[PDB]
């Protein structure tokens, strides 16, 4: 009663596997923001009647992103940290690990809830990341990739772009990717701010 959905792991990377910088992000990019707030939201038209999605994130990344955009609009979110506790928090929901979210979605949005879940999503950041790749329900990673390698000081712990991981993680067509995000994505490399970016999905099989 308890893994009966596939996690999906979204961030945006360096080619050196950098995400962050000063508990922020090193790069300022508003269509990536834009993209990341589409992926997490969506919620195919039968569904969202009721459907909404869950991001669930380590406190460090909480607290990272800017108070003015906290919680994250329109979607269910869960911080995981090992210290309960609050954060203080409208409606904001706490968990000591990834499993214990997952059983406190569960039995908070149930058959009978009014709220449904659709898809659950780990937005960051490398702690939580690390365990989202132990995880045996995660199949899935919505990584932007950073064509630069941009001063990080903490990074993705799993290399799954590289040659080693290369029989476990598949990267999809790109039209695979849109049509799992349920829209048109842009395909190939992206310019904001002196940078070349552009999105990927990579799949596992469970
Ligand atoms: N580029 C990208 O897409 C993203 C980058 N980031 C960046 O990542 C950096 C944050 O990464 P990181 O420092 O690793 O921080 P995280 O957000 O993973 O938070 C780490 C902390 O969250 C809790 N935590 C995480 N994993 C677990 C677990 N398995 N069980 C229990 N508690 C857990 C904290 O708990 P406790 O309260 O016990 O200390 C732990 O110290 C920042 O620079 C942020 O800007 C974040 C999201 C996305
Ligand atoms: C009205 C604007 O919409 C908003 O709400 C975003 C405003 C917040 O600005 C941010 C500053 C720092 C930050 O690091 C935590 C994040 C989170 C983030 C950003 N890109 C991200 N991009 C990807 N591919 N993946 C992520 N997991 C991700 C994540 C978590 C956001």
């Amino acid at each position: 009663m308890n893994q009966q959905k596939s996690l999906t792991l979204i961030v945006a990377l360096t080619t050196s596997y950098g995400i962050g910088r000063s508990n922020s992000l090193p790069w300022k990019l508003k269509k990536e923001i834009s993209y990341f707030k589409r992926v997490t939201s969506f919620v195919p038209t039968f569904d969202s009647f009721e459907s909404m999605n869950v991001v669930l994130m380590g406190r460090k990344t909480w607290e990272s992103i800017p108070l003015q955009f906290r919680p994250l609009k329109g979607r269910i979110n869960v911080v995981i940290t090992r210290n309960e506790s609050l954060d203080l928090g409208n409606g904001i929901h706490s968990a000591k690990s990834l499993d214990h979210a997952l059983e406190l979605l569960y039995r908070t949005y149930g058959s009978e809830s009014s709220v449904q879940i659709n898809r659950i999503f780990v937005i960051g950041g490398a702690q939580l990341y690390k365990a989202a790749m132990d995880h045996p329900k995660l199949d899935r990673i919505m990584a932007t990739i950073i064509y630069k390698d941009i001063h990080c000081d903490v990074f993705f712990p799993l290399k799954f772009r590289d040659k080693e991981w290369s029989s476990v993680w598949k990267k999809e067509k790109h039209s695979d990717l849109e049509s799992w995000v349920g829209t048109k994505v842009p395909h190939g490399k992206i310019n904001e701010d002196g940078f070349d970016y552009e999105f990927e999905m990579w799949t596992r099989d469970l």
